């Protein structure tokens, strides 16, 4: 269908079925549960293009084929009322951004824009006008969607605006009335003294204040932005106090400045990190080389609460985002490395899985519920996590709501507002750490993604792989070394380019002259104000000189990345904005006005201090608490927040959440190797306790720091002043108590136990408005959140092998508890006391500074000795959950007796005390015992007894049982709450299969069987020669699997050769001068219109590069790799490689679920020469996707396959046997097919991962007798020894 539509031509092309079984399914049993009688649905996908110009014939071929996509699904002839469900008029959906990109990067500049919509189909005859409202309200989002009733109507999303003029406040006419309405209608929250200030201000200058002017005024000045209660003054029962809470914090880098490279003057903080190789590709070469250099570390948390208690997915996915941009821009650029993410929400109350524990309080209308922000969040934080291009590798989940006694008296206490939080590591170059000069005359750019208005204010937008092409730019920037371009970079958050630049070019002690039409845009109408201070993401700003523009050019040009130069550095420090359209100046101020500060803030307030009742034991039994404490989210199996994630890109990941055979979250913390050549590393853990807040502020706080240190403190480290701290405070500021309770909790960690621990937090955040209110009925409510500290702790390791986890050994063995609550055994605030709708009396806290430290520096010994088997902390749940992890982590059972640890066993086994159990081998025992006690320890340190072979779990004291158990029981009941998350967020018959294995314990786990010698280095005489065959790394924007694959093939003797296909189309790279070619994993294009699709048909229809690839392929001796994305754009190219007319589709996952996981597959006999030798071989390779389901046409298509003997690799379950079963198959591909080759044997494609995982120390889980290289390593060597 081709309209008029403006000044251009909407084609409307209808799409594919868009609704799996399942899902249909599950939208006809919702219209039950509302009484909605609709007889059958049905939906299809529908594209939408906007043409600037006319598609001849093979264009408009080329374009319906481009919306030929997704699985083959069900089709059938609409029947029904029709209900049009697109992205709301005026927003562009990310999905329109990367469409566009691949109709423009396959020569269709003709499309302006492609935009997509879902038609439903609905039969129901029996519906009024507002049951069709309740029906169209279930199938769209109203944050981000609208419905329509024809699909005409979607031509309002391509509207075409004119540029809104900007508007003056009328000061100078009106007086101080004119600021007081502006402040109300535009929503700019100035306090009165602001007000007074910008009055002044204006009157001084003699002119009307613009819109624009008074709106980034008002953000700069926002608690959020200028961080007021952080460095305000304080009176504490009424006694001035001398330093702010930013003061206090910075205490802690002034006692302990070890190691810290840069903290307080950056959007992260730097520690020195270790000298190793550096793997990157060379600017003038393109070949990729190891670079022996310091791989320094920096470090930054955020968060996004507020704009996720609106719209989760987005709110998530950009906390992410912003804080990856942070890290980039740290100094003159850097590379994020791992990430972390943290959840704090309400009661889920799951429809059918009530806990006894949880009541629902109500909440505000306008946010969405508990369990929504758990379904939709970690999926957006995922998805920008895995699209990007960066492992998540640790994190927390807590759920809290209750009406406790807490300091305030009777009140409401929980996280309407959540906490979602996003962190992680990056490394950078030693000369890079400190910012550079800006000259006068700089260049000053944004790099990102075109403005729209975004900064429903609250609803948030992500595109990840535009992010991915602005970090390649930023990595040839840095890798450039001492000719570096990036004089300077920031990146773009709150307030936009409003905050950024002048925060930019203040830095650098000049001043700015911008002009406004320069800036890349999306919405053609929006005002200067809503330009310049949007908060559109994926941006941002640096400074160039001058000479250096030709060279950034080049660089963006080539990855693709959106990049204006919008002014100029001056020497003069003033802000100027000009409007080349309108001819004016939107913006005319001297900075030292526009970044002028009103009065600092001065807070006299007072203690609180709740008294704590004893905890009412009349309902609470051992056995009833272990399965209620099992059964708190907080406590839970994680698995539903870790396997959406990818865990193994970079190929640096050597500890991950899921720990063993059984692959079990349970790691305490996580470790990434710093290069792809060494055994150092760097080490992440997360260390939180906020309902201990509702009881005593100080205490909640020093076990935060406390619980971090004992999460990571069996990793190498060494020295603890090697731990730096990032301290993210959470807090209903002016709410009765929690003023003063945030001043002595900061005083807490501040200026006692971190100074005295020798602990450095050099970086840190805050969010100061944590509390929710509504009405109810007639009364109003609120609920309130527990102070709520967040510790994130970051380290340099010295050895990644020598990590511990909770996977506990059969062999002689002895449990000893490292009791650091000394006997307290304090109950208030713990998971039992939740569970049991309580608070409790006094909770724990750090009962000893010298025996944490003494602690700390014990395990280091005992870690670096190889005195360890296992490790795991005590944290919520307390020494019941901690045995219970370890118990299922090693697949084993446990004999333990408490009469040591006092006569209250509840006590005993439910303190939240720090510390935690070590596994020893039986005959080192006595001398584990003694090093214990030369750090002070021997009254804390307690023989438990032993794991066992078997499913026994058992609790004594003395002669009486205290407790016992089917380790299987608890494992299951400890897997349910994921369980039920994934049953209602995926495909159900997928999670009623991973848990239900989880219910078997014969259970072999994860196991190897190698048809050859993992150690025979096949390729070593080939590369003993020097000669070095070259290979084409082929990556496409969106890749971000490349550097680890040109590792792998480096490794086995390759001179591995960057090659994008933006180097194929300008003819900088030809493959005539190639023997061997990959095509590596991510997500070209974020995987729009298909994984693999966009790559593989912008090959197509450029018949130069179609016909460079078709050569190569027809060539007698090439040979070809594609691995994930690279696996799906080479199946999308089967016309140009012979012997691949049987060859599937891949696409979505049979789950519905992006699966990172660490998969056991059988190599299967093929002509594949890549697999040599490696036949009936059977390990474990990293599975990271959401699009591998094997597809064939039919069943013809199938057997031809399979007779054809194509199948190169199959996943099997632990048992061994091929499988389809869930997630032992990931993803449901038939007959467990994973891999396929052609005829010849020449080209062989997969989907999970050999590349990272070619090291052991990179993978999960391995046999402890490997070396250095893991049987995968076998593949590359193979195609190395075949070209001879
Ligand atoms: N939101 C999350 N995202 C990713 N991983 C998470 C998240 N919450 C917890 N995890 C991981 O799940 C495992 C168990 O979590 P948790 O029980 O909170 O750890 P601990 O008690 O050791 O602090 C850990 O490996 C942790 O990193
Ligand atoms: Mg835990
Ligand atoms: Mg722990
Ligand atoms: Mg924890």
């Amino acid at each position: 269908g081709l309209v008029p539509r403006g000044s251009h031509m909407m084609e409307i092309l209808r799409g594919s079925p868009a609704l799996s079984a399942f899902r249909i399914n599950k939208l006809l049993a919702r219209f039950q549960a509302a009484n909605l009688q609709v007889h059958n649905i049905y939906a299809e996908y529908v594209h939408f293009a906007d043409l600037n110009a006319p598609l001849n014939d093979s264009e408009q071929a080329q374009l319906t084929r481009l919306l030929q996509y997704g699985p083959a699904l069900s089709s059938h002839t609409p029947a029904g009322k029709l209900l049009l469900v697109t992205p709301r008029p005026g927003t562009i959906s990310p999905w329109s951004s990367k469409a566009t990109d691949i109709a423009h990067n396959c020569g269709l500049q003709q499309v302006d824009r492609l935009e997509r919509g879902v038609a439903y189909y609905i039969e129901a005859s029996t519906l009024t006008a507002e049951q069709w409202r309740q029906v169209a309200a279930e199938l769209h989002d109203r944050m981000m969607e609208t419905v329509f009733s024809s699909l005409t109507d979607a031509e309002k999303l391509f509207i075409h605006h004119q540029p809104a003029p900007v508007s003056s406040v009328d000061l100078l006419g009106e007086g101080r009335q004119a600021l007081i309405d502006a402040n109300l209608r535009l929503g700019l929250a100035l306090a009165e003294d602001e007000i007074d200030y910008l009055q002044e201000a204006f009157t001084k200058l003699g002119r009307n204040p613009n819109d624009i002017e008074l709106y980034m005024f008002a953000q700069a000045n926002s608690e959020h932005c200028r961080h007021k209660i952080f460095n305000a003054d304080w009176i504490i029962d009424g006694k001035p106090q001398p330093k702010s809470l930013f003061k206090m914090i910075k205490n802690t880098f002034e006692t302990t400045p070890d190691y810290v490279l840069s903290a307080y003057k950056d959007n992260a903080a730097v520690m020195e990190g270790s000298a190793v190789g550096r793997y990157f590709a060379d600017h003038n070469t393109g070949r990729y080389d190891f670079h022996q250099e310091p791989a320094h570390i920096l470090m930054k948390v955020e968060t996004h609460n507020h704009p996720t208690a609106i719209s989760p997915w987005p709110g998530a996915a950009t906390g992410s985002g912003g804080e990856i941009r942070d890290e980039g821009a740290t100094g003159r650029g850097a590379k994020p490395k791992a990430g972390l993410v943290g959840f704090s929400v309400s009661n889920l109350r799951i429809p059918g899985f009530e806990q006894p524990w949880e009541e629902d309080f109500g909440k505000p209308e306008r946010i969405v519920t508990a369990l929504d922000i758990m379904t939709e969040g970690p999926l957006g934080g995922a998805a920008f996590n895995n699209e990007f291009g960066r492992p998540a590798l640790t994190g927390y989940f807590r759920t809290y709501e209750e009406k406790v006694n807490s300091h305030n008296g009777e009140e409401l206490r929980g996280y309407h507002k959540p906490i979602m939080l996003a962190g992680g590591i990056g490394n950078i170059r030693a000369d890079h750490v400190q910012k550079g000069e800006i000259v006068v005359g700089a260049k000053l750019i944004v790099l990102g993604g075109p403005a729209m208005n975004i900064g429903f204010a609250s609803v948030q937008r992500d595109n990840p792989e535009m992010e991915r092409r602005c970090q390649e730019v930023i990595d040839r920037c840095w890798q450039l070394g001492d000719a570096n371009p990036i004089l300077f970079i920031h990146d773009v958050g709150a307030g936009g380019l409003s905050n950024a630049m002048p925060e930019l070019v203040s830095d650098g002690g000049r001043g700015g002259k911008f002009e406004l039409r320069d800036i890349l845009s999306d919405e053609p109408g929006m005002s200067p104000l809503e330009i310049w201070c949007n908060e559109s993401q994926e941006r941002y700003v640096l400074a160039v000189a001058a000479d250096q523009l030709p060279l950034f050019d080049e660089l963006c040009k080539r990855e693709r990345a959106p990049y204006a130069v919008i002014g100029d550095a001056t020497e003069e420090q003033h802000l100027s904005l000009h409007d080349n359209h309108f001819d004016n100046q939107p913006i005319d101020l001297p900075l030292d006005v526009l970044l002028g500060k009103t009065p600092k803030m001065t807070r006299d307030v007072q203690t609180l201090k709740a008294k704590g009742d004893a905890l009412n034991r009349a309902d609470i039994t051992i056995a009833d608490a272990v399965k209620r404490v099992l059964h708190l989210p907080t406590v839970a199996e994680k698995t539903f927040l870790v396997t959406i994630g990818d865990r193994t890109v970079t190929g640096m990941v050597a500890r991950d959440q899921m720990v063993g055979p059984w692959q079990v979250p349970v790691a305490d913390c996580a470790v990434t190797t710093a290069s792809l050549d060494s055994y150092y590393g760097e080490a992440m853990s997360i260390g939180e306790r906020a309902p201990v807040a509702l009881l005593d502020f100080a205490a909640s706080a020093r076990l935060a720091v406390g619980e971090a240190l004992t999460n990571i403190a069996a990793t190498q480290i060494g020295d603890i002043k090697r731990i730096k701290l990032s301290a993210n405070w959470m807090a209903a500021a002016g709410h009765p108590g929690e003023d003063a309770g945030l001043y002595d909790a900061v005083k807490a960690v501040g200026e006692e136990l971190c100074p005295q621990l020798g602990l450095t937090i050099p970086v840190g955040k805050d969010s100061m408005s944590m509390k929710t209110r509504w009405q109810e009925g007639n009364e109003q409510r609120e609920m309130t959140s527990p102070l709520s500290l967040v510790i994130s702790a970051f380290a340099r390791v010295e050895d990644v092998r020598h990590t511990l986890t909770p996977q506990l050994s059969t062999e002689d063995n002895a449990l000893l508890l490292i009791d650091l609550g000394k006997g307290h055994n304090a109950l208030g605030a713990t998971a039992l006391a939740q569970v049991y709708r309580q608070l409790g009396d006094k909770p724990a806290d750090v009962r000893d500074v010298a025996q944490l430290k003494g602690f700390y520096d014990a395990m280091q010994a005992l870690v670096a000795a190889r005195k360890l088997l296992a490790w795991h902390d005590r944290s919520d749940g307390g020494l019941l959950v901690t045995l219970a992890e370890m118990a299922f982590a090693g697949h084993c059972g446990v004999q333990v007796d408490i009469a040591a640890l006092g006569d209250d066993h509840l006590a005993a086994l439910f303190n939240e005390e720090l510390g935690g159990v070590i596994q020893v081998r039986a005959e080192d025992r006595d001398a584990v015992e003694a090093l214990l006690a030369q750090y002070g320890l021997a009254d804390c340190v307690h023989y438990l007894g032993q794991a066992l072979a078997g499913d026994r779990f058992v609790i004594t004291a003395n002669d009486q049982t205290v407790f016992s158990e089917s380790r299987t029981t608890l494992r299951v009941w400890w897997a349910e709450t994921t369980w039920q998350m994934q049953r209602l967020r995926d495909n159900p018959q997928c999670a009623d299969q991973e848990h239900e294995a989880k219910a078997n314990d014969t259970d072999p786990g994860l196991n190897v069987k190698l048809s050859f010698d993992i150690n025979e280095d096949i390729a070593a005489p080939y590369i003993a020669t020097g000669a070095r065959p070259k290979v084409a790394v082929l990556r496409e924007q969106g890749v971000n699997s490349h550097v680890e694959m040109a590792a792998a093939f480096h490794r086995a003797g390759f001179d591995a050769i960057d090659v994008h296909m933006s180097d194929l189309l300008g003819g900088r790279i030809g493959l005539g001068n190639f023997h061997a070619l990959v095509a590596c994993g991510g997500f070209s294009y974020g995987d729009v219109l298909g994984a693999g699709e966009g790559w593989a048909k912008s090959i197509l229809f450029n018949h130069r590069v179609r016909d460079e690839f078709e050569t190569f392929f027809h060539r007698p001796q090439t040979l070809a790799l594609g691995v994930c994305n690279g696996c799906q754009m080479m199946s999308n190219l089967r016309e140009l490689i012979p012997g691949s007319e049987l060859w599937p589709r891949f696409v979505r996952n049979h789950s519905d679920r992006f699966e990172a996981r660490f998969s056991l597959v059988e190599v299967t006999q093929s002509p594949s020469l890549l697999l040599q030798g490696m036949v009936g071989s059977q390990m474990p390779i990293a599975v990271s996707h959401g699009e591998g389901r094997v597809e064939v046409r039919d069943d013809a298509h199938l057997a031809a396959l399979e007779s054809k003997g194509l199948v190169a690799l199959r996943y099997v379950d632990n048992f061994g046997k091929v499988t389809e079963t869930y997630p032992a198959n990931p993803n449901g591909s038939p007959n467990g097919i994973t891999a396929v080759t052609t005829e010849n044997g020449r080209v062989t494609i997969m989907m999970p991962h050999p590349e990272r995982v070619f090291r052991t120390v990179a993978n999960s889980w391995h046999p402890e007798n490997w070396g250095e290289d893991s049987p995968w390593m076998r593949i590359f060597r193979n195609a190395r020894k075949q070209l001879g």
